[PDB]
């Protein structure tokens, strides 16, 4: 009846206090108990802690070495059907789109995650990767509900310069009337995990939707509380999305 996903860039590259951060993120995931979990910037040790703490989830990794994405499926409700790792072409950061075809209740789904080129890379390649994600979203089978969710790293109206969004694809944040409480997924003013003195408020973590059923209900943020070490679980904010399986 209900349906929930959580997208989070756990910032696994920040090695400081990584144990307590992983314990906190696992506490959030265990508390909300979502059905699908999209994780970005996961390192093998973090993946080992996740697999150790989350046994009721099937974890599909985007790679093996370095950092990668991961998709966790609640085994008690989400039935894995297929998986495909679509690698980006001119990628200078070893990033790819992780697609996982699943079945929830009686509906088919296509859950996609990605971690596009970061701020240090080439914004043009980030736009190209966005076009590849949207194209792979449109070319999905005309029977499943495609749901993308991940750290897009987009800024400076790159969605408009990349040809815009197609007619059958919409941003869940924009669909809900652009709620201002979950307006920014990366805030250097409230989140003090990079030491950036300047206040840069951007919306990196995003969710794209298309259907052939499922309705986005609510949208929220998580990971806003400081841990015992005085740091947040990540430099990005978690993005919780609740849906209704009509
Ligand atoms: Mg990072």
């Amino acid at each position: 009846h209900m349906f929930s996903l959580i997208t989070w860039n756990i910032d696994g590259l920040d090695l400081n206090n990584l144990s307590e951060r992983a314990r906190g993120v696992c506490s959030y995931l265990a508390l909300y108990s979502p059905d699908v979990i999209f994780l970005q910037e996961v390192i093998p040790p973090y993946y080992s802690y996740l697999k150790k703490r989350s046994s009721n989830y099937e974890i599909i990794t985007g790679h093996e070495e370095g950092y990668f994405t991961a998709i966790m499926l609640k085994k008690s409700r989400v039935k894995l059907k297929s998986q495909e790792i679509i690698p980006f072409p001119s990628t200078k950061m070893m990033r790819n789109l992780l697609c996982v075809h699943v079945n929830v209740s009686g509906n088919e789904l296509c859950l996609m995650t990605s971690h596009l080129e970061s701020t240090r890379g080439h914004a043009a390649e980030r736009m190209n990767q966005l076009k590849m994600v949207l194209k792979k979203m449109q070319e999905a089978p005309e029977s499943a509900t495609v749901i993308f969710a991940g750290d897009t790293n987009l800024r400076d109206r790159e969605v408009t310069r990349s040809g815009g969004l197609p007619n059958n694809i919409v941003d869940v944040w924009e669909f809900l009337g652009k709620p201002k409480h979950c307006q920014y997924t990366w805030d250097t003013q409230m989140n003090s995990n990079l030491g950036i003195t300047a206040a840069c408020k951007l919306r990196f973590d995003r969710i794209f939707f298309r259907a052939a059923h499922i309705i986005p209900r609510s949208l929220d943020l998580l990971g806003l509380e400081k841990l015992d070490c005085g740091r947040f679980p990540s430099d990005h904010w978690g993005l919780l999305c609740n849906l209704d399986i009509i």
